[PDB]
């Protein structure tokens, strides 16, 4: 139920709310390598809701500290990259405050979600295949995900059924985890 290693992949501020800062935060989970260097973690599926509730909680309580922002939200993806070449594992929003993004809310915690579980090695993969070859894949404005599940498919020797971009959608999670 302990917060896993993280660390930034972006960061930016927003300041429309006049004095009520909110920083904008994406993290990934990370881990040693045999050098001693950190590398995005290579497989989460062992990684609980509540441990990927937890990351997103403390990263929060972190950045609202350090920043000294008013409001953060907080954003773990599943590994580093484009837009389709990840998916959101948690998300987190804090206003220590209590009074939310605008000022005149009446909450300190939003926006709670956390997937069952975080991606095998082998998903992980195939998001990365998906994020860098289905730009080849477009037609009238869509991806043909028939012909690019069958090249992930091809690719990786697997069945086509096993390839998609998200194989494990968020759930919300319990405000009293955040306690």
């Amino acid at each position: 139920s302990e917060a896993q290693f993280f660390a930034p992949t972006k960061e930016s501020p927003y300041e429309g709310i006049p004095g009520r800062l909110r920083y904008n935060v994406r993290i990934v989970l990370v881990e040693q390598d045999k050098q001693g260097n950190y590398i995005a973690r290579r497989d989460s599926s062992t990684v609980s809701k509540r441990q990927l509730a937890a990351t997103v909680i403390a990263a929060a309580r972190y950045y609202a500290q350090e920043k000294r922002a008013a409001v953060v939200s907080i954003t773990l993806d599943s590994q580093p990259g484009p837009a389709f070449g990840k998916t959101v594992l948690a998300t987190a929003t804090y206003a220590p405050d209590g009074k939310g993004v605008s000022g005149s809310d009446d909450w300190t915690w939003n926006t709670l979600q956390a997937t069952p579980r975080g991606l095998t090695a082998q998903e992980l993969k195939i998001q990365c295949l998906w994020g860098e070859m289905r730009g080849k894949f477009q037609v009238d404005g869509s991806t043909d995900e028939r012909r690019l599940k069958a090249a992930i498919a091809k690719k990786l020797k697997i069945p086509a059924e096993k390839v998609m971009l998200n194989p494990v959608f968020p759930e919300p999670f319990p405000q009293e985890w955040t306690r």
